């Protein structure tokens, strides 16, 4: 009847920032329906459910709509609560998702996720792109999402896109916007109107395109980043051969118990 849960703001130093997710560490699996209903109920970005299976932790993510293939901030969140509340001694957690094995590594107050090294390829700068964004796009690229480079951090932060216009664009799943950071290496913001989510405060998977791009362009192995969403979010980045690493802090917003 009682199921402990945690609400954590991933990639946040303090509450109300970063990207929020609810994580449920269960002793056994709940029915698919119940887990879906819980996600609808708390209406948060994503609700992660995990159960220790051997030495790995089986992960499962759900949004208010249905189960997704993967979500980074929610993985970091699940890691955060296992590391801080379920006494895991090892510096690395191993998960067994539907998208294959995942690993998060704790180093001090940071949690590290790994993503594929995917440099986005040049794309034509359509004027309908600059229209939806409401600003000038200096460079354009494509990967899983459209990838536009803007003037500066001030411009990235300030823009307010026509989300209905962006949903209409043909290419990509989402839209990424970047620029040279004022106090950090690079900043970004990610929009996913095609997926109901107008703006993700911090999509880590987007850094598969972000990190490669800025590492090559800035000529560095390590970069500091900040997804300048309203909520904000810091990310420490590293370039490896065929893989990128993002590390971020986390903050517990709430802890409690759900009753079923």
């Amino acid at each position: 009847m009682s199921y402990p849960y945690y609400i954590v703001d991933a990639f946040a130093e303090e509450v109300f920032k970063g990207n929020p997710a609810a994580v449920y560490v269960l002793e056994k699996w709940l029915p698919e329906a119940v887990m879906q209903n819980i996600a609808i109920e708390n209406n948060l970005s994503e609700t992660a459910f995990t159960v220790k299976e051997g030495q790995s932790y089986a992960l499962r993510w759900f949004t208010p709509e249905r189960e997704i293939d993967l979500c980074g901030h929610a993985t970091l969140a699940t890691a955060f609560v296992l590391f801080n509340y379920y006494s895991v001694a090892e510096e690395t957690l191993h998960f067994t998702s539907q998208s294959g094995p995942l690993a998060v590594t704790k180093k001090e107050e940071y949690y590290y996720l790994d993503f594929p090294y995917i440099l986005p390829e040049r794309i034509p700068i359509l004027p309908e792109y600059e229209a939806a964004l409401g600003t000038k796009i200096y460079e354009a690229y494509l990967g899983r999402d459209l990838f536009f480079v803007l003037k500066d951090e001030e411009t990235v932060a300030k823009i307010t896109p026509d989300f209905s216009a962006l949903k209409a664009l043909d290419l990509g799943v989402g839209v990424i916007v970047t620029a040279s950071g004022d106090s950090v290496d690079f900043v970004s913001r990610t929009f996913f109107p095609k997926l109901r989510i107008n703006e993700d405060p911090v999509c880590g998977s987007a850094h598969a395109n972000l990190i490669p791009y800025w590492g090559k362009r800035l000529n560095q192995t390590t970069l500091s980043a900040y997804q300048v969403s309203p909520r904000g979010g810091f990310l420490t980045c590293e370039v490896k051969e065929n893989r990128v690493i993002i590390g971020g802090t986390a903050k517990l917003f709430a802890k409690g118990e759900a009753y079923l």
